[PDB]
């Protein structure tokens, strides 16, 4: 079956990795969501955030108008009350703006780790109405104006790094020069990349930015790129990059990959790759931010 296919390449890219993880977790995540996991938008991602040390994600999207990801989540009890803002945050945002898809990502030494909501490509003052926010969101309104932020493609609920990412297509012209990507990071004395991988970051047409309740300001951002096949990564940039592209499991031969270059002060400054398992979240990805499939 599929499902038993997705199981064991998931425990076998952790293997591979090192990645810590938990059979018990694995076995909850699947009960509640395997079924999804099978003819949605799925993906297995590996990051470098830690030191020596590579974590493993699974995470899924489908277009749905409802979170069907909270509801499953709350029944199986992999999302419990938080005594926390983010205890509502995700359905505010069902609320306030409406979406044509949602997903869930999962850190499988964990459990049910983010939420996230998809609307259409909206002014991002849509989203200042949501009571719950940080209140570091609208204290960047600035900033978004100044960097061309106007137009928020998604949110994301990060339930336990208690975070919130607003994500903004990267549309306008001053988002295909390597400055605008030295600017905004020196805005906020983030670490400023090589010249290699600003060029790559030129050609990214999504950007995230994490807001929390702990802070006044931005605690990472990430620029996204995707990559049609294992050969087009950039996999001389870091190792993980190389292993993953070349030993990442799909179910095609020569699957995509999405790429995230994390910036931070902490840490922060990280890549995440995720393999479009099926096939459909590259597409998709491109489709959603009106550029032509590469
Ligand atoms: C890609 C967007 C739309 C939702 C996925 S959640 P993410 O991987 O961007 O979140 P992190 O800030 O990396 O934890």
């Amino acid at each position: 079956t599929i499902v038993n296919r997705i199981r064991t390449d998931v425990v076998n890219v952790a293997k591979s990795f090192g990645a810590e993880y938990s059979e018990a977790v694995i076995d909850q995540i699947f009960q509640g969501f395997g079924e999804k996991f099978t003819n949605t938008g799925f993906a297995i991602r590996v990051q470098n955030k830690r030191n020596q040390k590579v974590d493993c994600n699974i995470r899924y999207g489908e277009a749905k108008e409802n979170c069907l990801a909270w509801d499953i989540a709350r029944e199986s009890g992999l999302l419990s009350d938080q005594g926390h803002p983010v205890d509502t945050l995700i359905q505010e945002m069902f609320q306030a703006i409406p979406a044509i898809a949602y997903g869930a990502d999962f850190d499988i030494n964990y459990g049910l780790v983010k939420i996230w909501h998809l609307p259409k490509i909206v002014p991002v003052e849509e989203a200042f109405k949501i009571p719950s926010l940080p209140k570091s969101v609208n204290a960047h309104i600035d900033f978004f104006k100044k960097y061309h932020l106007d137009a928020l493609c998604a949110l994301t609920v990060d339930y336990r790094n208690k975070s919130t990412n607003l994500y903004f297509d990267a549309h306008h012209p001053e988002q295909r020069t390597t400055q605008f990507y030295k600017n905004i990071l020196q805005s906020q004395q983030f670490e400023v990349p090589s010249d290699e991988v600003l060029e790559i970051l030129v050609n990214c047409p999504e950007i995230a930015v994490t807001f929390n309740w702990s802070s006044p300001g931005i605690e990472r951002m990430c620029f996204y790129t995707a990559f049609v096949n294992r050969e087009t990564v950039p996999q001389h940039i870091n190792p993980v990059l190389k292993k993953f592209a070349q030993e990442a499991p799909a179910l095609l031969d020569n699957p995509g990959f999405l790429v995230g270059w994390s910036f931070g002060p902490k840490k922060g400054t990280y890549i995440k790759i995720d393999v479009d398992y099926h096939g459909l979240v590259v597409p998709s990805f491109f489709h959603m931010h009106n550029l032509p499939l590469p």
